[PDB]
Protein backbone atom coordinates (compact mmCIF):
# COMPACT_ATOMS: atom_id res chain seq x y z
CA UNK A 1 0.00 0.00 0.00
CA UNK A 2 0.76 3.89 -0.01
CA UNK A 3 1.50 6.16 2.72
CA UNK A 4 0.77 9.86 2.95
CA UNK A 5 4.49 11.36 3.90
CA UNK A 6 3.26 15.10 3.78
CA UNK A 7 2.35 16.81 6.35
CA UNK A 8 0.91 20.56 5.17
CA UNK A 9 1.71 22.04 1.61
CA UNK A 10 5.28 21.58 0.67
CA UNK A 11 6.05 19.67 4.21
CA UNK A 12 8.07 16.57 4.05
CA UNK A 13 6.21 14.52 7.68
CA UNK A 14 8.04 11.78 8.98
CA UNK A 15 6.65 8.41 11.13
CA UNK A 16 8.84 10.50 13.61
CA UNK A 17 6.15 12.49 13.62
CA UNK A 18 7.93 15.44 12.80
CA UNK A 19 7.49 18.21 10.03
CA UNK A 20 10.23 19.45 7.71
CA UNK A 21 9.30 22.07 4.70
CA UNK A 22 11.09 20.71 1.55
CA UNK A 23 12.80 23.78 0.54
Amino acid sequence: ENFAGGCLTGFMRTPDGRCKPTF
